[PDB]
């Protein structure tokens, strides 16, 4: 249960993995941006799911996640946006690229929490 995590914020990154831990996901890989993202995904196929932000320098969450779905090997990998970009159109835009789950931030760290616990439940 290998998770992936992209965000330019480096203290959303920090809250993000809090908050996986709590719920017991800990086999938790960070990344600034979106290419050292994919670098990262295509050297550990095994990654089961991918967390992104879409607003991020060095190719956008948006972009990444049309890249990974057009992979063969990441064709059914789960897929959680989580961002600012509030609009439903945007919205829209992301689940027609790939994306499963849709998260607007911001966020306490207890509501994270209820909307991960969602996605995801306990590990
Ligand atoms: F920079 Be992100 F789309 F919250
Ligand atoms: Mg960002
Ligand atoms: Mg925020």
């Amino acid at each position: 249960m290998k998770l992936l995590v992209v965000d330019d914020s480096s203290t959303m990154r920090r809250i993000i993995k809090n908050t996986l831990s709590r719920l017991g996901y800990e086999d938790v890989l960070e990344a600034e941006h979106g290419v050292e993202a994919w670098e990262k995904l295509d050297a550990n196929a095994d990654t089961k799911v991918l967390i992104t932000d879409w607003n991020m320098p060095e190719m956008n969450g948006l972009d990444l996640v049309k890249k990974v779905r057009s992979d063969s090997r990441f064709k059914e990998i789960p897929i959680i946006m989580i961002t600012t970009e509030g609009g439903k159109a945007e919205v829209i835009t992301a689940l027609k690229a790939g994306v499963n789950n849709y998260i607007v931030k911001p966020f306490t760290p207890q509501v994270l929490k209820e909307k991960l616990e969602v996605v995801l439940g306990t590990n």
